[PDB]
């Protein structure tokens, strides 16, 4: 028996589907793990990875960050407020990146996406800092059906969790892109619901959120810094059995709780 997970047991089954969590403390090693070596549909919560990737290819491209990028209307998607505000004047990569992380922009992260070769460019740059269970197949807003039992545009708690250390926190991006991706990721606007409402307000929290809504779909992940102490990493994935589930922001802020007081 795992008595660590009879509290995460309980709050699947109350919110009527699966949760995923794996939570990671730098400082010690210590971990806690609910399911999470199963497969969960990212969402949106791809356009951190995706901002990741850009970063990763402006180390070698001068100035790439910096280029400005005049789309068209034929590039706007649903929920693309920035990317419709800034229409009539155009936006760089870092602008654009920006957009897709913090307001999960869907025109910017569609164009940074083929900027990368697309959903497959992204799966070669995750496969490159070593996550071999990340997979991005379509683009937006096609990759949000969450079909129960398809692997299209999945990955699990635990890789989602050891790729973003080794981006914020590790030696995957050289340092100053690497504090870029920080700052963008504590600068989201989308997730005050989710992970930011399980952790101490005097506490640095940068985080990407994930909604496909079908199927009681829904995510956070985030690298959390106690005051003064090592930071933790973590991630929180749902899904349930049903099209029209609901997904529900206080059970991966309930999650995220139970995954901090288990952490040593
Ligand atoms: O960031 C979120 O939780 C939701 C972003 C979003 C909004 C509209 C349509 C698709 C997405 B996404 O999850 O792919």
């Amino acid at each position: 028996t795992n008595l660590v997970a009879e509290p995460f047991a309980k709050l699947e089954q109350d919110f009527g589907g699966s949760i995923g969590v794996y939570a990671m403390d730098t400082g010690s090693g210590a971990t806690v793990s609910y399911r999470a070596e199963e497969r969960f549909p990212l969402c949106s919560s791809f356009k951190g990875f995706l901002a990741a990737a850009v970063l990763a290819r402006s180390q070698q491209q001068a100035g790439l960050l910096d280029t400005p990028i005049r789309y068209g209307k034929n590039a706007l998607v649903p929920w693309s407020p920035i990317s419709e505000k800034y229409l009539t004047t155009g936006m760089t990569v870092a602008e654009l990146s920006a957009a897709a992380v913090q307001y999960s922009d869907n025109a910017a992260a569609n164009l940074l996406l083929k900027e990368l070769g697309g959903p497959a460019g992204l799966t070669a740059f995750m496969r490159s800092i070593g996550d071999t269970t990340f997979r991005l197949d379509r683009w937006e807003l096609e990759l949000n059906s969450a079909i129960p039992g398809d692997a299209r545009d999945t990955s699990s708690p635990r890789a989602v969790t050891e790729s973003l250390q080794k981006l914020t926190l590790g030696s995957a991006l050289a340092a100053p892109q690497r504090q870029q991706f920080v700052d963008w990721l504590k600068g989201n606007t989308t997730g005050n619901h989710r992970i930011r409402a399980a952790v101490p307000a005097d506490w640095a929290v940068g985080d990407k959120t994930g909604t496909c809504g079908v199927y009681g779909t829904a995510n956070d992940y985030a690298v959390v810094w106690p005051t003064g102490r090592a930071p933790i990493v973590l991630a929180v994935y749902t899904r349930a059995p049903n099209k029209d589930d609901k997904h529900s922001e206080a059970v991966i802020a309930a999650a995220a709780r139970l995954a901090l007081e288990g952490l040593g």
